[PDB]
């Protein structure tokens, strides 16, 4: 029962590829002068200390943000994100890390709004904490899969879902498919972002074979492994599948992927790839 905590994972490879196109929608939303939401089913606690025990135990981020936020040849595609990353690193020494909420709450403008739920007791606290003086948001303690039914669609009909559950659960590779497929027949112009972790990549085959049976199309699959797949314990990859996808996030990934590869990944193992689940 939620014994995950984030902050042993921050910032590595997997947040990285994650915030990077979460970033890249919220630049394409921001396009057009509507308001729209955000809605972080499995919020966390916004952000993280990467001078924590649990941080340094791992040391994951040293092979993730690490590698890419002071690179004088940063693509432009990241500099939205890396410009939020550095705003809670001001000193020059990587200290915080930014979660999907604080990303959000940075890029966002005043007309569009927030709303994030996470269940856990040390995280919801820190996480409501971060949006006390921001009115734009509202945090609640709550099951996220449940927001796929309760709040869609956004009056404003605009907006970017981003489903991040930990897989603690393996339940998790169900529901995020059930949830999808809830949350889209209330509201099926949305955009949602779905992250996965590849520690089995037959749960994974499962877990999109699944989602193709829900009939829903324009299917985009984004993933980045820094060692190629194995059934030994670790997770070698980690994805993001995207529906309904902004016409320029496939270009915007062909441009960015193969440096940030290159960065996170300095022996070149494991691979880098944009291709659809469910194409037109
Ligand atoms: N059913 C559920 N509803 C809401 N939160 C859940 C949940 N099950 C697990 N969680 C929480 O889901 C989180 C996944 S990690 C979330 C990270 C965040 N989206 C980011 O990018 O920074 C954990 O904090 C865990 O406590
Ligand atoms: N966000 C994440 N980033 C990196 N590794 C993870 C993440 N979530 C889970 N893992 C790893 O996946 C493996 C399987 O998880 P578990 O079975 O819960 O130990 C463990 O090695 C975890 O550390
Ligand atoms: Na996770």
């Amino acid at each position: 029962m939620l014994s995950y905590r984030h902050s042993f994972h921050a910032g590595n490879h997997a947040d990285v590829l994650k915030h990077t196109v979460q970033s890249l929608i919220i630049e394409s939303l921001k396009e057009k002068d509507k308001p729209f939401l955000y809605l972080d089913t499995h919020a966390g606690a916004g952000r993280y200390q990467l001078g924590s025990e649990h941080a340094e135990r791992t040391g994951e981020y040293l092979e993730g943000i690490a590698r890419i936020w002071q690179q004088d040849d940063l693509p432009a595609e990241l500099e939205a994100y890396i410009n939020v990353v550095k705003h809670f690193n001001r000193s020059g020494q990587l200290r915080y890390y930014p979660g999907s909420p604080l990303i959000a709450r940075l890029l966002l403008r005043e007309q569009d709004s927030l709303q994030l739920t996470e269940l856990h007791p040390s995280d919801y606290p820190l996480l409501r904490s971060e949006f006390q003086k921001d009115s734009r948001a509202r945090v609640e303690k709550a099951d996220g899969f449940q927001q796929l039914k309760a709040k869609l669609p956004p009056v404003s009909r605009r907006g970017l879902i981003l489903i991040d559950p930990p897989y603690e659960m393996k339940t998790d590779y169900q529901a995020v498919v059930s949830g999808i497929a809830e949350g889209y027949k209330r509201f099926a112009t949305g955009i949602y972002a779905l992250w996965y972790p590849v520690v089995l990549r037959q749960q994974i085959k499962r877990m999109i074979h699944d989602l193709e049976a829900t009939g829903i199309r324009k299917i985009l699959q984004i993933e980045l492994a820094v060692l190629p797949d194995s059934d030994r314990r670790g997770m070698t990859a980690s994805g993001m599948i995207v529906i309904n996808p902004p016409w320029k996030l496939e270009q915007q990934m062909n441009n960015v992927l193969p440096w940030l590869h290159s960065k996170l990944v300095p022996a070149g193992t494991g691979h880098a790839t944009v291709s659809w689940i469910v194409p037109e």
